């Protein structure tokens, strides 16, 4: 019913990264450097299989500072989490969506059952609602 | 005494990332988005422990493209590798240095036994020649 905080996500597989700079549509609140991490079961789905129950993807979002044309990671702003469970999260296409302020377990950001997250991720219906792709 | 290509490095622990843009003093040759990875032995060293022989750090460098206020990962330009062996790599501080063009095992880049890489990393004598720091 509630998405579990993904303890230990930092030791998971790093899928990819991207920088969202001021002026981008997603600036509020997804601006900054973000890294995507996937647990073992999520890798399964990324590689072409079905996503099994228990698959977790994390969007790890850092602020950054521009210093002499380098962008340097600052503080973590939040994580976004998608947890796969076809039964429990059926209202939102089988993924549960949560945000944790500053990456802390006690700071839950979503107040609408995850419908707002779901509304945009629904555009990737064809890829099981996941935008990120494996790269080497 | 060649550095081994670090097979499977992409499933290692992601330490940190940084973006180096035009203007920054290191644009040539390290411009792009880079990610740092570490195997289990290197984490022992990064944690404040000592570095076991067999510790490997990888600098994975990507070109990026500007897309509407986002920087998006493009193609891999190269990986830099530091491989810990106090006796084998005595001449450059106990770390062997190698570059692989586009991350390819066949594209070895280093021609001078690693002297040029070591000359800059030698600035970090007091952290055992490693610039990166663990973060959360
Ligand atoms: C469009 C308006 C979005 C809304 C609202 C949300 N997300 Fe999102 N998300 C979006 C894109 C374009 C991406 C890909 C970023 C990239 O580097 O390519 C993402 C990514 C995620 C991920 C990583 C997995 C993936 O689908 O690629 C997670 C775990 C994720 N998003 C979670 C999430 C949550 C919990 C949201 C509401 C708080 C949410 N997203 C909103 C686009 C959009
Ligand atoms: C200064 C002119 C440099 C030269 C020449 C080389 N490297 Fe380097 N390296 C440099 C910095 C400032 C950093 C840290 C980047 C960051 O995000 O903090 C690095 C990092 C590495 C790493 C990751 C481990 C670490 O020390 O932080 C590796 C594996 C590494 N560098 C390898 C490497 C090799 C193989 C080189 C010659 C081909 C080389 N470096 C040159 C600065 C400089
Ligand atoms: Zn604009
Ligand atoms: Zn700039």
């Amino acid at each position: 019913t509630k998405v579990k905080y993904p303890d230990g996500f930092r030791s998971w597989y790093h899928v990819k990264s991207m920088v969202i700079q001021p002026g981008h549509p997603l600036e509020n609140p997804f601006g900054g450097i973000h890294h995507v991490y996937a647990n073992a079961e999520a890798i399964q789905g990324l590689r072409g299989g079905n996503y099994p129950d228990g698959a977790v993807l994390v969007f790890d979002l850092f602020d950054y500072q521009e210093d002499n044309h380098a962008l340097v990671e600052g503080k973590r702003k939040l994580i976004g989490v998608m947890e796969r469970d076809a039964k429990r999260f059926s209202a939102t296409g089988g993924w549960g969506y949560e945000g944790f302020g500053e990456g802390k377990p006690d700071k839950r950001l979503v107040t609408d059952g995850g419908q707002g997250c779901f509304g945009c991720h629904a555009a990737q219906k064809e890829s099981q609602y996941v935008f990120s792709r494996l790269r080497d």
